């Protein structure tokens, strides 16, 4: 409908794929080559379906902060044969806070689904589902099982992925630049 959705859907039609395990379907974000983000509790093994495709990992990290606190980002490299669009340059540097996000979802459940979640706190810790996690970003919308995964963007910035929710707020995981230094 504006800009923020512009942003939105540009990353939507070329930087994401339908992600399968064994618990469920996500939303996954492409980055660059094959390099793409999925939230860790998707337990990623060796043989993920990328669009109903069977597709072998050939690699996949569990990111933790040097403190070993779970970040709830798992980075995989898929055995695909077509390059992401890079979008490492609409990565931010540094934890922020921002101004009128949306998040986007693309499942069968949810296809070509848009929120307007609107101010992103910096919330930093978060017992998520039992678990202590770090660089949470906190939205005042009731978000719910079927968008994790999900893509938070800004205009001109894409800022973290949906990991979970409690009713009322929905809750991501931050993107940085730095996790992506090839």
């Amino acid at each position: 409908m504006g800009p923020g959705f512009d942003f939105a859907q540009a990353i939507m039609k070329k930087n994401t794929v339908i992600a399968r395990t064994e618990k469920g379907e996500f939303t996954m974000l492409g980055v660059y080559d094959r390099v793409a983000v999925i939230p860790t509790h998707a337990s990623v093994g060796e043989i993920i379906y990328i669009n109903d495709v069977e597709t072998r990992v050939l690699d996949a990290c569990a990111l933790r902060d040097l403190t070993d606190t779970n970040l709830e980002i798992t980075i995989v490299k898929l055995d695909r044969n077509q390059k992401f669009r890079d979008i490492r340059h609409f990565l931010p540097r540094c934890e922020d806070d921002y101004n009128d996000a949306v998040l986007s979802v693309h499942t069968s459940k949810f296809p070509n689904m848009y929120i307007p979640v609107g101010q992103v706190t910096n919330y930093g810790f978060l017992n998520l589902g039992g678990t202590p996690t770090h660089r949470i970003l906190m939205y005042n919308f009731p978000t719910r099982a079927g968008q994790c995964g999900g893509v938070v963007t800004t205009t001109g910035k894409v800022i973290g992925i949906h990991v979970g929710g409690n009713g009322a707020q929905g809750f991501a995981a931050m993107l940085l630049h730095s996790y992506f230094t090839d």
